């Protein structure tokens, strides 16, 4: 795994993020539950996207870029973290945003992550839909370049093979921190970089552990090709083999990306009330709902300890309140 | 060596490792002065903040007493209440909160979003009152009612600001001294001064570890005349508990909080926008935005002892941004 040091990398996090036992949640579910606190990173309310940006933005600087361009929903955590990093480094930031849920709710449209974008002086470009994100970002990049800037394009969710190296890094922390008998790891699976990064790292570091991605936007059939593709791409770049099966549960995100559901919201309440831990309605709440039902349906490989990867997202709580 | 009596006070571990102390190169470039930041806003519990350091001592005391319930008070958008509630949930303690609306707003996000929203997630029992006219007395009346239900209550004062709670910031000063060692020779430290525990704890710690550093408290709710005896009372009580003397004068600037506690002002807003746009750092309209506006003006007016490096204590507060939006 030494090839990770060959990639340029900025230091946004520093020390490994905490890995904690959750004794009250464990007592309630009758199962040992641990949490990787990737929500606690120091930049602009934190999250998983920061691990990716350590690599992506290092690349951006290597190319001498002065502008970061990315895309996501109005309430995207990735756009928020990209914009914070841009501000920190004196780079301009252009965000291509969509309204994925057709809401006119004031807090969704203007509060939460979207509010922070304004504080970070993000240039906002609206679009009807992100039907072809890569191509749409490329078009915007040319226009911004025509204005006299030197743009660097960061893909949706920061999920490229390079971005996903942040989660190979996270896997190293996990492996060091777990040295008890961990059986399963649960993570939200969205743009797939987090899932795929963890997949490559955990195959080599903790081969006996089962990694489960809980989809937040797509069926198993649509999502599996995406995760596998990144997995193979990451593996090649690190000069590793990656043969582990990708596991995905798609039962926990209906009626679609960015729409809260009851199981998800109840998971948010459960973690807040038992552990003082804040999840979110779009990602971690749905992923935790998956973990809980996995216990209910005896869906994991065995009865042993489960590690939940907290990827962040809590600023969305304030955007989604009171509804829509 | 000098702060060794801190050992005798029981404490829970909520923070873990020392919080980051960071240079702010873009802010420093703009202000023409070396600016560092102590990131007490980045702690692991429910969006972080200064109040957590106090809770390490207060809640340890509660557990030693056999208490199963935490009672405290503050504004609807109190960070202290939010952090207290989060710790209570984590430890399986009941939490009861006496809340007031200090600004008389009817704005829906102030009333129900931000910190207030999180209170419901932590299952806090919420008690409204017209105003916290006598917080200590009102807390005791509530404690009596709660005790009558069979609960074993532990009353935490507004802001967590008792001599015991303030030990959290004596501890913070130890981190600061260690982090600055052979790295930076600080001239000044700036912190928001509210219920006064943070200011007072830092005052005691810094007098002993870094006596030549100038500690500036920027008031968020009171004039220098009203605030200073509160800080001094705590400073002296903290020193006593540690078998130390504290002879340092307390310094406060009160020019930066008008028109009052919990009301945003223009300079505060501009300080929030400055830190966000230059450093990707999130301040808040009630506390840190106002303290930072003080730091900035202090530089502009040459209010500090000299032209040397300034450390800003980031005490947190950012969830209030979502409560104050779009207006109050």
């Amino acid at each position: 795994l030494h090839h990770l040091t060959r990639f340029p990398r900025l230091e946004f996090i520093g020390a490994p993020t905490p890995l904690e036992y959750l004794p009250r949640l464990s007592d309630y579910l009758g199962r040992e539950i641990y949490i990787k606190r990737d929500d606690v990173t120091p930049i602009a309310m934190g999250g998983n996207k920061l691990r990716k940006l350590e690599f992506l933005v290092a690349d951006a600087l290597r190319e001498g870029a002065d502008t970061l361009i990315t895309a996501g929903a109005i309430q995207s955590n990735h756009v928020r973290q990209t914009a914070a990093v841009a501000a920190k480094l004196g780079l301009h930031c252009v965000a291509l945003l969509e309204n994925p849920i057709g809401t006119t709710a004031e807090n969704y449209l203007t509060n939460g992550n979207r509010l922070l974008l304004d504080l970070f002086n993000t240039q906002i470009e609206m679009c009807d839909a992100l039907t072809d994100p890569d191509a749409q970002l490329q078009t915007l990049a040319t226009r911004i370049e025509a204005q006299g800037f030197r743009p660097y394009v960061i893909p949706v969710g920061g999920s490229s093979a390079l971005g996903a190296m942040g989660y190979v890094e996270s896997a190293l922390e996990i492996a060091q921190q777990c040295e008890v008998g961990l059986s399963s790891v649960v993570v939200a699976s969205g743009s797939a970089g987090t899932h795929a990064g963890l997949a490559v790292g955990l195959e080599h570091l903790m081969p006996d552990v089962e990694l489960i991605g809980v989809t937040v936007s797509r069926s198993v059939a649509e999502q599996k090709p995406k995760v596998i593709a990144l997995q193979q791409a990451i593996a090649g770049q690190l000069a590793l083999t990656a043969t582990a099966d990708i596991h995905l549960w798609d039962d926990y995100f209906a009626p679609g990306y960015g729409v809260p559901n009851d199981a998800g919201m109840e998971a948010v309440k459960l973690l807040a009330s038992l552990e003082g831990v804040l999840l979110d309605p779009v990602y971690t709440g749905k992923a935790m709902a998956g973990l809980i039902d996995g216990i209910s349906q005896k869906r994991f490989n065995d009865d042993g300890p489960i590690l939940f990867i907290h990827t962040g997202g809590a600023p969305a709580l304030f955007a989604y309140h009171p509804h829509v």
